[PDB]
């Protein structure tokens, strides 16, 4: 029941709010949770093996985790709002490798404030579930900074996980050897960017924040990262603004137009 006559007055007001800059203080949460379903449905008929599936809590998540383990699917993701009151949208990676089952929720935020909470307590809902030698782990990235885009990083993250599948063997091998996160509850940025290919860095909010990555990966600077061969800084920066003297990045917000527009398209 797409309201493509809705959308596209939406997908107007968006670009809109980039020219005029109240894009940075307009929450487009509630929006992107809407249009979700459909932007799931999209990425799947792109990517047939991406395996992608919505849920709406972490309850939903974690008997859909148990659900997809007894099917026998090997590889799959999930978009998981995690908030009750609130919208949270993060993504999972979901792998059976061996005879054991790795799950691991990445936050495209930073997770200092309550992020072992968090973490111990999604790991308790899934032990619930009692799947025998599964394996999980909470990773944080910080690489949102904007106050509304959750489902963007997520929906785009998602995708990056299926194109990145050979790429991401060894994180999914860590965390069921228990050699991921060890002591720590979650697994801190830096230690991912150790692990994580450039792919994921692409929408990264922060000048500073790619400079950390990169000092990780030193090709990573120079690598081309689309089809118009352009580098990881030199896309950066023609995704970037100008807002009172400090220089943001638009490149999520304009991930969700582009979303919004493939819907669109007939
Ligand atoms: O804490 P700060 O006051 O330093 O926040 C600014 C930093 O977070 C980023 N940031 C914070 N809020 C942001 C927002 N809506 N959009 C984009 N970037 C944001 C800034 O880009 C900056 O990172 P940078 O110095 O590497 O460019
Ligand atoms: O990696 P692909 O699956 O081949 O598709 C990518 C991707 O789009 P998806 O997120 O839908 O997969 C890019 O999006 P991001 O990496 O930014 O999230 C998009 O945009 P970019 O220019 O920013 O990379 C890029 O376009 P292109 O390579 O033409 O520049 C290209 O989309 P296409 O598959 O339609 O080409």
């Amino acid at each position: 029941e797409l309201n493509t006559e809705a959308l596209t007055r939406i997908v107007e007001r968006l670009e809109s709010e980039i020219i005029d800059g109240s894009w940075i203080h307009i929450s487009y949460e509630e929006t992107d949770l809407e249009m979700m379903p459909f932007l799931v449905a999209q990425a799947n008929k792109k990517y047939p093996e991406l395996n992608l599936k919505f849920v709406m809590s972490v309850h939903e998540l974690v008997s859909s985790i148990k659900e997809t383990r007894m099917e026998g699917v090997e590889s799959a993701r999930f978009l998981v709002n995690m908030g009750s009151s609130g919208i949270h949208i993060s993504v999972v990676d979901f792998r059976v490798m061996d005879g054991k089952t790795s799950v691991i929720l990445f936050e495209p935020a930073a997770c200092s404030a309550f992020g072992p909470a968090l973490a111990l307590r999604t790991k308790a809902a899934l032990e619930r579930e009692q799947l025998p030698d599964c394996y999980f782990a909470m990773v944080e990235l910080d690489i949102q900074r904007s106050s509304s885009e959750c489902g963007i990083f997520s929906l785009a993250l998602a995708k990056k996980l299926q194109l990145e599948f050979m790429n991401l063997v060894k994180i999914h091998e860590d965390n069921i050897c228990e050699r991921l996160c060890g002591e720590e509850p979650f697994l801190p940025s830096d230690k991912a960017d150790r692990y994580l290919p450039v792919s994921f860095y692409k929408h990264t909010q922060g000048a500073q924040r790619l400079n950390e990555y990169v000092e990780a990966n030193p090709a990573a600077g120079s690598s081309i990262v689309n089809k118009k061969n352009e580098t990881l800084y030199e896309r950066f920066d023609n995704n970037a603004v100008m807002l009172n003297d400090k220089k943001l990045s638009i490149s999520a917000h304009k991930k969700r137009i582009a979303e919004y527009k493939s819907l669109l398209k007939p």
